[PDB]
């Protein structure tokens, strides 16, 4: 049976905070910028519908240095760090990004037509682009978040598949790694895999994944370490409605329409898609700039950091602005050459991570061991390399970062208002 | 170690209103009028859309004459103003703006598109016009306000920049000065030095920088001067998407897609913008007009005026309703003629600021003259020329302003009754 | 000093019900239809965006004849009605307006544009019509309401006015009227002195000027009369995008752009203007047929009417829906013919206002004599002509309305279950 | 003087539940469909746009067989039933309906032109369609509910009415009936006596009356009979912006506006209209399948169903949705003929309503029979053929639906829970 940290975690009257000073990030929006010859990243691809996973390291509080140490016995207990306060800082203005593809595939407008659509030829392709489905989400764990995607899914052994046969699908559990994408209204797919066209939707998400955080099963999660806390807030409605080009893959069984005739004689794609789009962005819907206080998890585990590890993802598409700056060429003649100038795109996120940490000892019994052990032995083996080297996260060091005076911070001072004493 | 005002600043039971008789702000909503030949400014640029920074003189309460000097010991203490209660007055009735260009950058409508777009010529550009996103925002403390926005950073040493290359971007920190520009859809950044093109966006922030409140550096600032009390209300929602023309600054990598044909076979533009919103204005949503007790601060400043000095920053775009009037060149022919009108463009800007202040006694032990002095020695140089002379803020004096008859105003009125005694 | 009316006017315990039977207002909603050759108005202006401002007349409480007499002394003191509760009824069902102009200055549609537009010819104008802003408001004091609005300024003795050259802006106060037009998205201006083209707003406001409720000043009044309680709800937003027609009054500094070519050659006309909308209407959000209990006001004069007077301004465009009907010349042929219809357009408003009084006492002595003296001499002049007979607002007499059984009417009832005993 | 009915109806401690067993109404939307060369209606006229007057028929407590008749001495009094709890439940799902008019007097789209229209020939009138504004209502009372419209009033004896001439206004106060129609957006007026048009307005209010509850002379009637409880929900906004074809019946005054030429010569109909629309429909919106508990009224009968007679007004425009349905005339071919299909609508309506009666006894004195006499002298004459003979309504009788088990039905269930005992 799994149990409540609080059963064998002991809390001290410690509490400190620490904090990165102000991230940033620059780079494209859709891609990332390389040398064609080479295939070193010289600018990189930064979204605000990009999943921003912190691996967030905590100084070992048994190698600390505490001005006292009276407090514990490092004989009997060990120590480890609680997060009880957390504030995610963002900082450009507000606003609305938008993506879309130079040849995406949409045939027709179906919402409204006053005639036949003309007939498929060879490419029929648009240049077109769309505002993303608006999501803001924050987890917290000690332990990576996991999410959920469609991908191909294994054949069965039998029969043969023919060529242009359909995918078979299976929702896929991944870790969600830092850059990951984030579902734009087009769901939580692999469009790499699952889409040969390499046209169905915008490049930033063209050939990625995108992933949602499978919430059902982290929740369901035993310990409950990946999560211990988490802020979600997603809207998104059909801007337009859609044609897709390509051939029948499955036909229109005949027995739900009458035929036509003459121009209705073929029947047109009946394979409709929407457009997206996440509507306003406001302030009164913010979900950071504001602090979380972790004090009752619905896991069993309260937040402690087991492993000095602490995981903060975040999603914020609520500032997904995309800045054009064109330079010119020639700054000679006063009339205007699209030619003379050369037009890019770049996109900024600014971050800023705060937390408030509170000390907590566990008398290393016989009993105590034994649940440790067996819910992560690597937990004793550490006390008196990197498991995720696969996995790729935004790193963060903070054993340098903490202060005692909470007083001197403003989620600190938050903090002590709040917890009165 | 930083400690709140509270510790060292001592409250006396003595409280002035002050306020402003009626600020009014009348100019052109895009660009000022001058003299061609000359530079002196005819008319200034005066739109919904700038910042209003409003540098605040208070009468120095230790040379103020008030008529019972008891309450304090001029030798042992001195005497601060600390703000205690502020209304914001706006006078004008709810409305909104639009800006425009009559060459702004735009390509081809990206929304929806029937047919493949033709191809870029030579200049493409369209007379477009747009309603920016909507902003309230008030900040207040002792120090002028600080605000960020992209600008044009300094390259590395090495590879020398091909001209059109992409210039550097770097997040730089300005002291936020009346007049400047509030970032309207298109994020805050430097538009002059990041888009030589000077027709990316509308003519009002095109050859302008649009900053934007950096509130998470000044609430990290140690003392908290610079704002004790701020409140922002931002929306924007995407009305349409655009295509950028000029030339491709960075090639879209052919990894994420197929290679046309025919109409298809050159890759249209997908440098996307969109083009901002900001939905309805309401009474319901107002947040001027309404007083503010500043009783409470984050900071450990808690109000308190060093240097008889306050600082009010306020953007209110809820009111942007710019007229067009026309003159007649003739007033005979009774047949219209557009060549007999001059049509020009206003906008006006109506404040009224009102203040509570709370005198307080400093008494200068030696701790706290060595705390003064390693915060801000002026302070105590001061007590028994202008160090912010190159930025320019809507100068207030309200030296002669003080009353001691709260009851005589409404903002005294409103005072009185909310804190009872 | 002022000082609040508790201070020298008494409540006795008597409270009397008044109420106007019904007022009922019909009439053309765009301009007043008069006899050609005459000036007699035969069929008057009636828009719900008109303020209505009712000009209250009370029985002279010290004329009144009340039952018993005893409750004061008629040689020490004087009587004042006071304003204790209102409730402005409203009868049509909720519904939008509209306004246009045949002639409307509307040069191309700003919005978005495929390729530059053609070139102003003579007379571009085109027949518009569009949904103005919504605006409920409320004013109650015992002097008329005052405005503000921009007029043309007097211009400063020196550069003659060259023929078209932009007028001088200034804001003007002025007396709130009875069928005074309300700011329509806008703003608040004289538009037949302020723009000669008689073509660049609506004709219901086109030859009118729009006033705004100057609020700031109202509520700075000394004696607080002209208004003691007010509602105000506003909302409006961006519609379309347009041009404006005409000559460059001031032309756009070209640093702030690159001289196009061929079609870019010559810039576009860049006053852009907006189309206003209020919105969707909604009973939620009514402020009407609701009681308002005047108890506490914010300025010294807390709803005594001095002069037995009593001033209520109202706008409200959540009931302005025109009614189209038309007469058919002919009732034979059995084939419509748009020359066998005269069309018309008709607007009406419905009101009913209702008050509960409270009787006041003034014992008269020095003091307070001269303090009413200073305030308003006519007071007491008038106790033991028309001062405002320049302006007009609809008459409503209640000399023979007031009954002391609040109990037989709705806003009576009301009275005595919220004021319990 | 009148007095609330609590003065002289003395409250037992029955209760009795009563409820319709499930109505039901189904027919056309927008018109009754009857045989040509007859008059007797085929189909009737059933639209979500009609108001729906219940006559509910109760038992005479009287005549009634209580059990128990110790609680009362039926020599001095008398009994009446006492509406305490209503319950109107709806049951089709939630959908908003559609009406239109093949022939709608639509000249131009003036919201936005680029161009100055053709010239009205001979019958411009378009097939246009529009959804209705949402109303959402119930009125309860024992007297028949009152409504208001403008309809043609009578014309004054001088000036010979010329054909063609305007038609002058009267508001019509009426008695609203089962099956009258709503306000739709154009106003509650009479379009068949204003419209000699027949094209002004959709098909379904085209030759009807469109009427309005008089609240404010219902809340004003003494006795408060026809309505001591009722929830109303309205909204509406401008879809679009149309001219009315046809011929000037007042011409636009030469003083507000420039006189054009060549095109702009002639002045385009400025008898413009809009067509409304009633936004989305909700649940979170919802007014009915609710209870009401009528405890307390605001007028002086408490909710007496004197006459044992009881009045539910309802309007519902949330459940509007029309179905078409088409039966194919030959069910052979292969291929589509609009020929071989016969289109078609109806439209359903699902009603339930549900009430908790009160008995109640009254002891027939001096002065109570006295003042019941002069209030309704019908009262007491019944006591120890139908009045509004002339007026329809949808019949509902209850006399052997009610039950003194509260405890079985779901209204019942509700009070007991809510009222406790």
């Amino acid at each position: 049976a799994v149990v409540s940290t609080d059963e064998y975690v002991a809390r001290t009257n410690i509490y400190y905070h620490a904090g990165t000073s102000r991230l940033l990030a620059v780079g494209h929006p859709y891609f990332p910028i390389k040398k064609p010859n080479n295939n070193k990243i010289l600018v990189p691809k930064v979204s605000g519908l990009q999943y921003r996973v912190f691996r967030i390291h905590l100084p070992d509080p048994n190698k600390f240095g505490f001005p006292d140490t009276s407090f514990y016995n490092p004989d009997t207990q060990r120590l480890v760090w609680a997060c009880v306060g957390v504030e995610v800082g963002r900082g450009q203005p507000l606003g609305v990004g938008i993506s879309g593809h130079p040849l995406l595939n949409k045939l027709d407008d179906t919402e409204n037509a006053s005639a036949y659509a003309a007939n498929a030829g060879v490419d029929n392709r648009e240049c077109i682009s769309m505002d993303y489905k608006q999501t803001q989400l924050c987890l917290i764990g000690c332990k990576p978040p996991i999410g959920e995607h469609w991908g191909k899914g294994s054949p069965c052994t039998q029969v043969a598949v023919q060529p242009g046969d359909c995918p078979p699908l299976e929702l896929i559990n991944t870790v969600i790694q830092d850059g990951d994408m984030v579902d734009t209204g087009f769901g939580a797919m692999d469009f790499t895999t699952l889409q040969a066209n390499k046209s169905e939707v915008p490049l930033d998400i063209c050939t990625s994944i995108c992933k949602y955080p499978d919430y059902i099963k982290m929740v369901s999660e035993p310990y409950g370490d990946s999560l211990f806390f988490y802020l979600r807030r997603e809207q998104m409605f059909v801007r337009h409605l859609f044609n897709r080009a390509g051939t029948v893959g499955e036909n229109v069984p005949d027995d739900l329409y009458i035929k036509g005739s003459g121009s209705t004689a073929n029947l047109a794609s009946s394979n409709y898609f929407p457009t997206p789009s996440g509507s306003m962005v406001t302030s009164d819907a913010q979900i950071f700039n504001k602090p979380y206080w972790l004090q009752r998890a619905q896991g069993h585990n309260n937040g402690i950091c087991w492993g000095n590890q602490l995981f903060v993802t975040v999603v914020d598409t609520t500032r997904s602005t995309n800045m054009s700056l064109c330079a010119a060429i020639s700054t000679s003649e006063t009339t205007y050459k699209n030619t003379n100038f050369k037009e890019y795109l770049r996109h900024g996120e600014e971050y800023d991570l705060q937390f408030i940490f509170q000390l907590c000892k566990i008398t290393l019994t016989a009993d105590v061991m034994t649940y440790i052990h067996s819910m992560n032995s690597t937990i004793l083996e550490d006390w008196n390399e990197d498991p995720l080297k696969k996995y790729t996260f935004w790193e963060v060091n903070l054993k340098e970062k903490f202060s005692a005076d909470l007083d001197q911070f403003p989620l600190g001072r938050k903090f002590l208002l709040q917890l009165g004493l």
